Protein backbone atom coordinates (compact mmCIF):
# COMPACT_ATOMS: atom_id res chain seq x y z
CA UNK A 1 0.00 0.00 0.00
CA UNK A 2 1.66 3.21 1.31
CA UNK A 3 4.89 3.39 -0.67
CA UNK A 4 4.76 7.13 -0.32
CA UNK A 5 7.30 6.02 2.29
CA UNK A 6 9.76 4.19 0.11
CA UNK A 7 9.82 6.96 -2.48
CA UNK A 8 9.47 9.68 0.20
CA UNK A 9 12.69 8.36 1.79
CA UNK A 10 14.50 8.11 -1.54
CA UNK A 11 13.58 11.77 -2.08
CA UNK A 12 14.84 12.58 1.38
CA UNK A 13 18.08 10.61 0.61
CA UNK A 14 18.74 12.45 -2.65
CA UNK A 15 17.90 15.79 -1.06
CA UNK A 16 20.43 15.02 1.70
CA UNK A 17 23.11 14.00 -0.83
CA UNK A 18 22.48 17.26 -2.74
CA UNK A 19 22.85 19.44 0.41
CA UNK A 20 25.80 20.77 2.41
CA UNK A 21 25.07 19.97 6.08
CA UNK A 22 28.60 19.62 7.52
CA UNK A 23 31.08 22.12 9.06
CA UNK A 24 33.41 23.05 6.13
CA UNK A 25 36.96 23.96 7.09
CA UNK A 26 39.60 25.63 4.86
CA UNK A 27 43.05 27.06 5.46
CA UNK A 28 43.43 30.80 6.00
CA UNK A 29 47.11 31.40 5.27
CA UNK A 30 46.94 35.20 5.76
CA UNK A 31 45.91 34.59 9.38
CA UNK A 32 48.02 31.49 9.98
CA UNK A 33 44.73 29.75 10.72
CA UNK A 34 41.44 28.55 9.34
CA UNK A 35 38.03 29.66 8.36
CA UNK A 36 34.75 27.71 8.27
CA UNK A 37 31.21 28.04 7.02
CA UNK A 38 28.11 25.95 7.70
CA UNK A 39 24.36 26.04 8.14
CA UNK A 40 22.51 24.97 11.30
CA UNK A 41 18.83 24.02 11.46
CA UNK A 42 16.71 24.84 14.52
CA UNK A 43 13.35 23.13 14.40
CA UNK A 44 10.52 25.53 15.15
CA UNK A 45 8.17 24.19 17.84
CA UNK A 46 4.96 24.53 15.88
CA UNK A 47 6.43 23.30 12.56
CA UNK A 48 9.12 24.61 10.18
CA UNK A 49 12.83 25.41 10.60
CA UNK A 50 14.85 28.42 11.54
CA UNK A 51 18.18 28.45 9.61
CA UNK A 52 21.34 29.96 11.16
CA UNK A 53 24.19 30.59 8.70
CA UNK A 54 27.64 30.55 10.31
CA UNK A 55 30.90 32.12 9.19
CA UNK A 56 33.91 31.45 11.33
CA UNK A 57 37.59 32.39 11.57
CA UNK A 58 40.27 30.93 13.92
CA UNK A 59 43.75 32.33 14.54
CA UNK A 60 46.39 30.91 16.89
CA UNK A 61 47.22 32.88 20.04
CA UNK A 62 50.78 31.56 20.10
CA UNK A 63 53.73 31.88 17.73
CA UNK A 64 54.44 28.14 17.49
CA UNK A 65 53.94 26.22 14.21
CA UNK A 66 50.35 25.07 13.47
CA UNK A 67 48.83 22.70 10.88
CA UNK A 68 46.99 24.48 8.07
CA UNK A 69 44.58 21.87 6.65
CA UNK A 70 43.36 20.89 3.19
CA UNK A 71 39.64 21.50 2.74
CA UNK A 72 37.59 19.03 4.81
CA UNK A 73 34.64 18.99 7.20
CA UNK A 74 33.46 18.08 10.67
CA UNK A 75 30.26 16.09 11.12
CA UNK A 76 28.52 16.72 14.47
CA UNK A 77 26.01 14.53 16.39
CA UNK A 78 24.41 16.54 19.26
CA UNK A 79 21.92 15.52 21.91
CA UNK A 80 20.36 18.12 24.24
CA UNK A 81 18.65 17.12 27.47
CA UNK A 82 17.60 18.43 30.90
CA UNK A 83 18.84 17.54 34.41
CA UNK A 84 15.69 16.65 36.42
CA UNK A 85 17.32 17.91 39.62
CA UNK A 86 18.42 21.24 38.19
CA UNK A 87 16.17 24.21 39.13
CA UNK A 88 18.17 26.81 37.24
CA UNK A 89 17.71 27.50 33.49
CA UNK A 90 20.23 25.04 31.99
CA UNK A 91 21.22 22.75 29.14
CA UNK A 92 22.85 19.32 29.22
CA UNK A 93 24.78 18.54 26.03
CA UNK A 94 26.31 15.31 24.68
CA UNK A 95 28.21 15.60 21.32
CA UNK A 96 30.27 13.28 19.08
CA UNK A 97 32.29 15.07 16.37
CA UNK A 98 34.37 13.41 13.64
CA UNK A 99 36.32 14.87 10.71
CA UNK A 100 35.97 13.57 7.17
CA UNK A 101 35.87 14.81 3.56
CA UNK A 102 39.35 13.69 2.55
CA UNK A 103 39.46 10.39 0.66
CA UNK A 104 41.88 7.57 1.34
CA UNK A 105 51.24 17.56 16.07
CA UNK A 106 52.62 18.13 19.57
CA UNK A 107 49.38 19.67 20.87
CA UNK A 108 47.46 16.49 19.96
CA UNK A 109 49.31 14.69 22.79
CA UNK A 110 47.35 16.87 25.19
CA UNK A 111 44.14 15.16 24.07
CA UNK A 112 44.88 11.43 24.36
CA UNK A 113 42.82 11.09 27.54
CA UNK A 114 39.83 12.75 29.23
CA UNK A 115 40.32 16.53 29.56
CA UNK A 116 38.24 18.77 31.90
CA UNK A 117 36.43 21.68 30.19
CA UNK A 118 35.18 25.05 31.44
CA UNK A 119 33.08 27.41 29.34
CA UNK A 120 32.18 31.03 30.17
CA UNK A 121 29.89 33.17 27.99
CA UNK A 122 28.79 36.78 28.43
CA UNK A 123 26.04 37.75 25.99
CA UNK A 124 23.95 40.77 24.99
CA UNK A 125 21.15 40.23 22.45
CA UNK A 126 19.17 43.36 21.57
CA UNK A 127 20.25 44.81 24.95
CA UNK A 128 19.15 41.69 26.91
CA UNK A 129 22.29 40.62 28.74
CA UNK A 130 23.03 37.21 30.14
CA UNK A 131 25.88 34.88 31.22
CA UNK A 132 26.35 31.15 30.97
CA UNK A 133 28.86 28.88 32.72
CA UNK A 134 29.45 25.33 31.53
CA UNK A 135 31.64 22.49 32.79
CA UNK A 136 32.27 18.93 31.71
CA UNK A 137 34.93 16.96 29.91
CA UNK A 138 36.10 16.00 26.41
CA UNK A 139 37.47 12.71 25.12
CA UNK A 140 38.88 13.45 21.70
CA UNK A 141 39.86 9.83 21.09
CA UNK A 142 36.13 9.41 20.43
CA UNK A 143 35.22 12.96 19.45
CA UNK A 144 33.11 13.05 22.60
CA UNK A 145 31.97 15.99 24.77
CA UNK A 146 29.64 16.08 27.78
CA UNK A 147 28.87 19.47 29.27
CA UNK A 148 26.24 21.05 31.45
CA UNK A 149 25.53 24.75 31.12
CA UNK A 150 23.72 27.07 33.54
CA UNK A 151 22.37 30.55 32.77
CA UNK A 152 23.85 32.28 35.81
CA UNK A 153 21.91 35.58 35.32
CA UNK A 154 18.51 33.91 35.63
CA UNK A 155 16.34 33.31 32.59
CA UNK A 156 18.14 32.90 29.28
CA UNK A 157 16.63 35.48 26.87
CA UNK A 158 17.38 33.38 23.73
CA UNK A 159 16.69 29.68 23.20
CA UNK A 160 19.45 27.33 24.36
CA UNK A 161 19.81 25.65 20.96
CA UNK A 162 20.94 28.98 19.32
CA UNK A 163 23.96 29.02 21.65
CA UNK A 164 25.23 25.47 21.11
CA UNK A 165 27.73 26.27 18.33
CA UNK A 166 29.11 29.19 20.29
CA UNK A 167 29.42 27.29 23.55
CA UNK A 168 35.70 23.58 21.47
CA UNK A 169 36.50 21.95 18.15
CA UNK A 170 39.86 20.71 19.46
CA UNK A 171 37.86 17.74 20.78
CA UNK A 172 36.91 16.51 17.29
CA UNK A 173 38.13 13.05 16.31
CA UNK A 174 40.39 13.21 13.20
CA UNK A 175 40.83 9.79 11.54
CA UNK A 176 44.38 8.49 11.01
CA UNK A 177 44.63 9.61 7.38
CA UNK A 178 43.67 13.20 8.40
CA UNK A 179 45.84 13.95 11.45
CA UNK A 180 47.96 16.49 9.59
CA UNK A 181 44.73 18.51 9.02
CA UNK A 182 43.81 19.14 12.68
CA UNK A 183 44.55 22.83 13.22
CA UNK A 184 42.69 23.00 16.54
CA UNK A 185 44.89 20.67 18.59
CA UNK A 186 48.06 21.89 16.84
CA UNK A 187 47.45 25.37 18.32
CA UNK A 188 47.40 24.00 21.92
CA UNK A 189 48.24 24.61 24.72
CA UNK A 190 48.38 28.34 24.00
CA UNK A 191 45.16 28.13 22.01
CA UNK A 192 43.31 30.09 19.38
CA UNK A 193 40.91 32.93 18.93
CA UNK A 194 37.59 31.78 17.35
CA UNK A 195 35.29 34.43 15.82
CA UNK A 196 31.93 33.99 14.18
CA UNK A 197 29.04 35.86 12.62
CA UNK A 198 25.84 33.88 12.71
CA UNK A 199 22.94 35.03 10.54
CA UNK A 200 19.47 33.84 11.58
CA UNK A 201 17.44 33.85 8.40
CA UNK A 202 14.59 36.45 8.54
CA UNK A 203 15.93 37.62 11.89
CA UNK A 204 18.99 39.16 13.64
CA UNK A 205 22.62 38.03 13.89
CA UNK A 206 25.11 37.04 16.58
CA UNK A 207 28.75 38.14 16.54
CA UNK A 208 31.03 36.09 18.81
CA UNK A 209 34.64 36.20 19.91
CA UNK A 210 36.23 33.42 22.00
CA UNK A 211 39.56 32.47 23.38
CA UNK A 212 40.06 28.70 23.64
CA UNK A 213 43.15 27.56 25.51
CA UNK A 214 44.50 25.47 28.31
CA UNK A 215 44.56 27.00 31.80
CA UNK A 216 46.47 24.37 33.79
CA UNK A 217 45.01 20.97 32.89
CA UNK A 218 41.59 22.40 31.90
CA UNK A 219 40.53 23.42 28.35
CA UNK A 220 38.68 26.70 28.79
CA UNK A 221 36.46 28.46 26.23
CA UNK A 222 35.84 32.17 27.17
CA UNK A 223 33.35 33.91 24.87
CA UNK A 224 31.68 37.24 24.31
CA UNK A 225 28.51 37.36 22.26
CA UNK A 226 26.63 40.32 20.79
CA UNK A 227 23.24 39.88 18.99
CA UNK A 228 21.54 42.74 17.14
CA UNK A 229 18.47 43.33 14.97
CA UNK A 230 16.31 40.50 16.40
CA UNK A 231 12.49 40.69 16.05
CA UNK A 232 10.93 40.80 19.50
CA UNK A 233 8.27 38.41 18.13
CA UNK A 234 10.65 36.24 16.08
CA UNK A 235 11.75 32.66 16.72
CA UNK A 236 14.74 33.64 18.87
CA UNK A 237 13.44 36.37 21.21
CA UNK A 238 9.94 34.84 21.09
CA UNK A 239 11.30 31.43 22.22
CA UNK A 240 9.56 29.45 19.40
CA UNK A 241 12.34 26.92 18.84
CA UNK A 242 12.11 23.28 19.94
CA UNK A 243 14.53 22.27 22.65
CA UNK A 244 14.63 18.56 22.67
CA UNK A 245 16.70 16.79 20.09
CA UNK A 246 14.12 14.25 18.68
CA UNK A 247 16.65 11.40 18.43
CA UNK A 248 14.45 8.28 18.38
CA UNK A 249 14.51 5.67 15.61
CA UNK A 250 11.62 3.29 15.82
CA UNK A 251 13.55 0.31 14.45
CA UNK A 252 10.92 0.03 11.69
CA UNK A 253 12.16 3.47 10.70
CA UNK A 254 15.48 1.71 10.34
CA UNK A 255 13.70 -0.97 8.25
CA UNK A 256 12.28 1.90 6.16
CA UNK A 257 15.77 3.40 5.64
CA UNK A 258 16.94 -0.10 4.64
CA UNK A 259 14.21 -0.22 2.01
CA UNK A 260 15.30 3.20 0.69
CA UNK A 261 18.96 2.08 0.69
CA UNK A 262 18.06 -0.85 -1.55
CA UNK A 263 16.73 1.54 -4.22
CA UNK A 264 20.28 2.79 -4.66
CA UNK A 265 22.17 -0.40 -3.80
CA UNK A 266 20.90 -2.29 -6.79
CA UNK A 267 23.55 -5.08 -6.67
CA UNK A 268 22.70 -5.80 -3.05
CA UNK A 269 26.29 -5.59 -1.82
CA UNK A 270 25.56 -3.20 1.07
CA UNK A 271 27.25 -0.06 -0.36
CA UNK A 272 26.29 2.62 -2.88
CA UNK A 273 28.88 3.52 -5.60
CA UNK A 274 28.96 6.60 -7.87
CA UNK A 275 27.65 4.39 -10.67
CA UNK A 276 24.67 3.37 -8.51
CA UNK A 277 23.96 6.90 -7.35
CA UNK A 278 24.20 8.20 -10.96
CA UNK A 279 21.86 5.45 -12.15
CA UNK A 280 19.22 6.58 -9.64
CA UNK A 281 19.50 10.25 -10.44
CA UNK A 282 19.32 9.84 -14.20
CA UNK A 283 16.12 7.82 -13.57
CA UNK A 284 14.70 10.84 -11.79
CA UNK A 285 15.57 12.93 -14.81
CA UNK A 286 18.83 14.50 -13.70
CA UNK A 287 22.27 14.29 -15.20
CA UNK A 288 25.04 14.83 -12.65
CA UNK A 289 28.64 14.45 -13.77
CA UNK A 290 31.09 11.95 -12.25
CA UNK A 291 32.70 14.76 -10.22
CA UNK A 292 29.29 15.89 -8.87
CA UNK A 293 28.61 12.22 -7.92
CA UNK A 294 31.91 11.94 -6.10
CA UNK A 295 31.17 15.17 -4.19
CA UNK A 296 27.73 13.99 -3.24
CA UNK A 297 29.13 10.75 -1.81
CA UNK A 298 32.02 12.63 -0.13
CA UNK A 299 29.47 14.70 1.82
CA UNK A 300 28.43 11.55 3.77
CA UNK A 301 31.44 9.24 3.23
CA UNK A 302 32.67 8.97 6.81
CA UNK A 303 35.50 6.51 5.99
CA UNK A 304 36.81 8.20 2.86
CA UNK A 305 36.54 5.04 0.76
CA UNK A 306 34.49 6.73 -1.99
CA UNK A 307 31.22 4.76 -1.39
CA UNK A 308 28.27 5.11 0.96
CA UNK A 309 28.06 1.97 2.99
CA UNK A 310 24.88 0.91 4.75
CA UNK A 311 25.86 2.34 8.23
CA UNK A 312 26.96 5.66 6.60
CA UNK A 313 23.50 5.73 4.90
CA UNK A 314 21.74 5.05 8.23
CA UNK A 315 23.73 7.88 9.85
CA UNK A 316 22.87 10.34 7.08
CA UNK A 317 19.16 9.40 7.17
CA UNK A 318 19.02 9.66 10.94
CA UNK A 319 20.24 13.25 10.73
CA UNK A 320 17.94 14.07 7.80
CA UNK A 321 14.96 12.92 9.99
CA UNK A 322 16.08 14.84 13.05
CA UNK A 323 15.82 18.30 11.42
CA UNK A 324 13.01 19.88 9.46
CA UNK A 325 13.52 20.82 5.76
CA UNK A 326 13.06 24.40 4.57
CA UNK A 327 10.18 25.35 2.24
CA UNK A 328 12.69 25.83 -0.61
CA UNK A 329 14.00 22.23 -0.14
CA UNK A 330 10.49 20.72 -0.01
CA UNK A 331 9.56 22.69 -3.15
CA UNK A 332 12.63 21.28 -4.90
CA UNK A 333 11.44 17.77 -4.05
CA UNK A 334 7.92 18.70 -5.16
CA UNK A 335 9.32 19.92 -8.52
CA UNK A 336 10.72 16.40 -9.08
CA UNK A 337 7.11 15.17 -9.30
CA UNK A 338 5.38 18.32 -10.56
CA UNK A 339 7.24 18.10 -13.87
CA UNK A 340 5.08 20.63 -15.71
CA UNK A 341 5.28 23.13 -12.82
CA UNK A 342 1.50 23.71 -12.73
CA UNK A 343 1.61 23.27 -8.95
CA UNK A 344 -0.19 19.90 -8.99
CA UNK A 345 1.09 16.35 -9.08
CA UNK A 346 -1.17 14.37 -11.45
CA UNK A 347 -1.42 10.60 -11.39
CA UNK A 348 0.47 10.65 -14.69
CA UNK A 349 3.38 12.73 -13.22
CA UNK A 350 3.36 10.43 -10.19
CA UNK A 351 3.33 7.30 -12.38
CA UNK A 352 6.41 8.62 -14.20
CA UNK A 353 8.47 9.10 -11.02
CA UNK A 354 7.85 5.73 -9.37
CA UNK A 355 7.85 3.81 -12.65
CA UNK A 356 11.33 5.26 -13.16
CA UNK A 357 12.38 4.10 -9.70
CA UNK A 358 11.65 0.57 -10.91
CA UNK A 359 8.30 0.39 -9.16
CA UNK A 360 6.49 -2.15 -11.30
CA UNK A 361 3.23 -0.30 -10.86
CA UNK A 362 -0.12 -0.36 -12.57
CA UNK A 363 -3.09 1.94 -12.51
CA UNK A 364 -5.03 1.93 -9.24
CA UNK A 365 -2.29 1.45 -6.70
CA UNK A 366 -1.25 4.71 -8.37
CA UNK A 367 -4.66 6.26 -7.78
CA UNK A 368 -4.85 4.71 -4.29
CA UNK A 369 -1.66 6.76 -3.66
CA UNK A 370 -3.19 9.97 -5.06
CA UNK A 371 -6.28 9.20 -2.90
CA UNK A 372 -4.18 8.89 0.28
CA UNK A 373 -2.54 12.25 -0.34
CA UNK A 374 -5.57 13.91 -1.98
CA UNK A 375 -7.21 15.80 0.84
CA UNK A 376 -9.23 18.45 -1.05
CA UNK A 377 -10.39 15.88 -3.62
CA UNK A 378 -9.41 17.32 -7.04
CA UNK A 379 -7.66 14.10 -8.05
CA UNK A 380 -4.17 15.64 -7.79
CA UNK A 381 -1.56 16.36 -5.11
CA UNK A 382 -0.77 20.01 -4.51
CA UNK A 383 2.17 21.41 -2.58
CA UNK A 384 0.45 21.46 0.81
CA UNK A 385 -0.82 17.91 0.42
CA UNK A 386 2.75 17.02 -0.64
CA UNK A 387 4.26 18.65 2.47
CA UNK A 388 2.05 16.44 4.61
CA UNK A 389 3.06 13.34 2.64
CA UNK A 390 6.64 14.30 3.53
CA UNK A 391 5.88 13.95 7.27
CA1 LIG B 1 26.06 -1.66 -4.33
CA1 LIG C 1 32.31 5.02 2.83
CA1 LIG D 1 1.80 19.03 -12.64
CA1 LIG E 1 -5.58 17.71 -4.15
Amino acid sequence: RRKWNKTGHAVRAIGRLSSLENVYIKADKQKNGIKANFKIRHNIEDGGVQLAYHYQQNTPIGDGPVLLPDNHYLSVQSKLSKDPNEKRDHMVLLEFVTAAGITLSKGEELFTGVVPILVELDGDVNGHKFSVSGEGEGDATYGKLTLKFICTTGKLPVPWPTLVTTLVQCFSRYPDHMKQHDFFKSAMPEGYIQERTIFFKDDGNYKTRAEVKFEGDTLVNRIELKGIDFKEDGNILGHKLEYNTRDQLTEEQIAEFKEAFSLFDKDGDGTITTKELGTVMRSLGQNPTEAELQDMINEVDADGDGTIDFPEFLTMMARKMKYTDSEEEIREAFRVFDKDGNGYISAAELRHVMTNLGEKLTDEEVDEMIREADIDGDGQVNYEEFVQMMT
